[PDB]
């Protein structure tokens, strides 16, 4: 399956986003885990948070959905998930599913398998076994260690652990959303760097929506106390996701016109609305309110940036760079090789097809646009993020044509029509 997207003379309007992935799967983990029935708004339907529920639904946890998936009322279990049955689950390629239940799961005494799509058999879990099994829980890697399926059988009880922070946020963002239920008060020491921390920021104001708080000792070291319950909010509104918002934004800088974007704003707990920061660095206008930013397009000029920050929506940049006058160098993104694909080594190839001098650097990439983009199939890797990405290249003279667009849908099914809504061709 391809799509060709044709080439596009004008962006301009405005997008109402789909839910955020990232809230989205932990506010459902934390209405599964907590005391009292949460209603979330504008849960995004998608791949990855399809995933969860269903994980949730064949641990017994009761939560009824609106027609269209995006309403959804949890009737919290009021502590640990719980089920008598050896299953196995199936969580994709959902890491905000995988790591955050891993943890979960080393809770009590159940006997569970985790498990995923070929891919997260190859993405890292390690760190978070190491925590956990720290901590007191009894997890097999089935296959090697440092890799999903894993075997858990609970028994986590807290205590001193580490977790290293330089791979993912997700393993400290795991074990922080299940230590306030474990028997006893938990102690993370980090051990080195801390990669993606705004995602960190994320889970601590979602653990306080949730009622519960944390001492978190400047990103180092965190205290943790035990034997607690999370407290239903009522309902809690699910922020629009602003990694996809990247696109839109990253459209009106280029091909605008005005692109708004609604459901996120200046005051939200997503760490990618700093991506906008960059558009603006890079000569776009930028308009803020508390529910919408806007870009609307200015002459473009090429940036040289540390984006661990950022480094969802950092992507879009990369592709955003062949528009831009001089060399992009995007900095400090190492992990980008051990998500949905090896994002450097791709970002790198499919870039070069359509004419971009590329050094594929260990932990950042450098690109040098052509003088005139050239007509390319890009392959997408199974990754969502590399369809939306090269949907830009079509905001020249070029056509371009995307291999597998349904990918997409692992956090934005409807990413294509949401970009021929605001399109209008040459
Ligand atoms: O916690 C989260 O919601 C996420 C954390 C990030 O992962 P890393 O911490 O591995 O960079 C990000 O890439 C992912 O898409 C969502
Ligand atoms: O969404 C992205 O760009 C990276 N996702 C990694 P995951 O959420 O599967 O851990």
């Amino acid at each position: 399956e391809s799509l060709t997207l044709q080439p596009i003379a004008r962006v301009e309007g405005t997008v109402n986003l789909p839910g955020s992935k990232s809230v989205s799967n932990r506010a459902l983990l934390l209405a599964a885990l907590a005391r009292g029935t949460t209603v979330l708004t504008n849960l995004l339907d998608s791949d990855d948070v399809r995933h969860m529920l269903n994980a949730l639904s064949a641990l017994g946890v009761q939560y009824t959905l609106s027609a269209d998936r995006t309403r959804c009322e949890v009737t919290g279990n009021g502590g640990p998930l719980r089920s008598a049955a050896a299953l196995e689950l199936f969580l994709g390629n959902a890491g905000t599913a995988m790591r955050p239940l891993a943890a979960a799961l080393c809770l009590g005494s159940n006997d569970i398998v985790l498990t995923g799509e070929p891919r997260m058999k190859e993405r890292p879990i390690g760190h978070l076994v190491d925590a956990l099994r720290q901590g007191g829980a009894q997890i097999d890697c089935l296959e090697q260690e440092n890799y999903p399926p894993l075997r858990l059988r609970g028994g986590f009880q807290g205590g001193n652990v580490e977790v290293d922070g330089s791979v993912s946020s997700q393993f400290l963002t795991a074990l922080l959303m299940t230590a306030p239920l474990a028997p006893q008060d938990t102690v993370i020491v980090i051990k080195g760097d801390l990669v993606s921390k705004p995602y960190i920021d994320i889970t601590l104001h979602l653990m306080k929506t949730f009622g519960v708080e944390v001492d978190n000792q400047s990103y180092q070291r965190f205290v943790v106390r035990g034997k607690q319950q999370y407290q239903s909010p009522g309902d809690y509104l699910v922020e629009g996701d602003a990694s996809s918002a990247s696109y839109f934004l990253a459209a009106g800088a280029i091909k605008g016109g005005t692109v708004k974007v609604t459901g996120i704003g200046r005051n939200s707990v997503q760490g990618d609305i700093r991506f906008a920061d960059v558009l603006e660095k890079m000569g776009a206008t930028v308009t803020w309110g508390d529910d919408f930013i806007a870009c609307t397009h200015g002459e473009l000029k090429a940036v040289d940036m540390d984006m661990n920050h950022i480094p969802d929506a950092a992507m879009t940049i990369a592709t955003a760079a062949l528009f831009a006058q001089g060399t992009t160098t995007l900095r400090n993104i190492y992990n980008w090789r051990v998500k949905e694909t090896d994002r450097l080594f791709a970002m790198a190839t499919e870039l070069r097809k359509v004419g971009a001098e590329v050094e594929e650097g260990e932990d950042y990439i450098r690109i040098t646009p052509p003088a005139k983009l050239k007509y390319a199939e890009i392959g997408t890797y199974n990754d969502h993020r590399m369809a939306m990405c090269f949907s830009l290249v079509a905001l020249s003279d070029t056509p371009v044509t995307i291999l597998d667009p349904k990918c997409t849908a692992k956090t934005f099914p409807d990413y294509f029509e949401q970009l021929a809504r605001i399109s209008t061709l040459a």
